[PDB]
């Protein structure tokens, strides 16, 4: 059980990173997972019986129609919408060296819970706001990378503002990313202009939160807007979802769940062996 779950994961992500730099990879990857073993099982029989979520796991199980957690992966991260709703509405916005970009815009209050491995988050936002952020994490670099995540999806124009140079960004199969990873990648590598230009705020001292200021210092007088790290941040509901010719999972309102671009880069050695075709 242990085991197979290790080793499905690596054979998933092995055939998205495979699959992804084909012309057609919906369709590459629908012939690896139909010729491919692992432990001498076949992986389709393992898709249908294992209930492990995983980025590249899941992308797989979407590929042959299975259901499939209705989290979706932005920045490594997993969210799940714990409360609200919204709307969504394309809009021409210009970054700081005035680069138009197309984005999809939410439009509603909701909240959500961020899991990452070495950081978790609860997220509440507005349209182009982030109302707050509670984050916890295992140190600096863990916390400042779930900041800069929710920044990013917060579609805040100050996020947008922040932005020095043009952004070409690609992906292993010379396409450039869509808008939203456009942004998070250049923020990563990079977030001072962001945290400078977003903004400082006072704070009570709740007891067991803390602010943190743009250089990532703590302090008990004042935090970057809406941000606070705590100590103590706190299951599964499969449904359909759609899969397309580049390996886009996609909800029913068609925003994208899942795609080769939130795949870990993680190579790690099999436990059960794995035949390909
Ligand atoms: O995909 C498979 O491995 C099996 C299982 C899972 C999907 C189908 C239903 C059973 C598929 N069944 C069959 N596939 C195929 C088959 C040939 N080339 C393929 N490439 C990708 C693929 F996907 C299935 C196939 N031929 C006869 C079948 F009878
Ligand atoms: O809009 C999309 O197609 C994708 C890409 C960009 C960010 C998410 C991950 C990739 C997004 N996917 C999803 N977003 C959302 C979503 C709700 N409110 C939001 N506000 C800003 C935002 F940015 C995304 C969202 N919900 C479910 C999703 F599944
Ligand atoms: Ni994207």
């Amino acid at each position: 059980n242990d085991d197979i779950d290790q080793s499905l994961i690596i054979a998933a992500r092995n055939i998205v990173r495979r699959a992804s730099v084909s012309a057609d990879p919906l369709a590459s990857l629908l012939e690896m997972c139909h010729s491919t073993q692992i432990g001498g099982t076949r992986m389709v029989d393992i898709l249908r019986q294992n209930p492990t979520e995983e980025q590249a796991v899941d992308i797989c199980k979407a590929a042959m129609g299975l259901r499939i957690s209705s989290s979706f992966s932005f920045g490594g991260f997993t969210f799940k919408r714990t409360s609200g709703s919204s709307i969504k509405r394309e809009e021409e916005v210009l970054t700081g060296n005035l680069q138009t970009l197309k984005i999809r815009v939410h439009e509603g209050y909701e909240e959500f819970t961020m899991v990452g491995k070495r950081a978790t988050a609860i997220l509440r936002k507005a349209t182009r706001r982030l109302v707050q952020l509670i984050v916890s994490g295992r140190d600096e670099q863990s916390i400042a990378e779930a900041i800069i995540v929710a920044m990013v999806f917060s579609q805040e124009d100050c996020m947008i503002k922040a932005v020095r140079g043009d952004l070409n960004f690609v992906n292993r199969a010379n396409q450039r990313l869509n808008p939203m990873h456009q942004l998070l990648r250049h923020f990563q590598k990079d977030a001072k202009v962001l945290f400078q230009n977003w903004g400082i705020e006072h704070i009570d001292n709740v007891m067991g939160m803390v602010g943190v200021l743009p250089d990532m210092t703590p302090s008990t007088e004042m935090s970057m807007r809406g941000i606070r790290v705590s100590k103590m941040g706190v299951s599964t509901e499969r449904v359909v979802v759609s899969i397309d010719r580049f390996l886009r999972v996609r909800d029913q309102r068609g925003n994208v769940l899942l795609s080769p671009e939130e795949v870990s880069e993680t190579h790690g050695t099999e436990r059960l062996t794995i035949t390909y075709s």
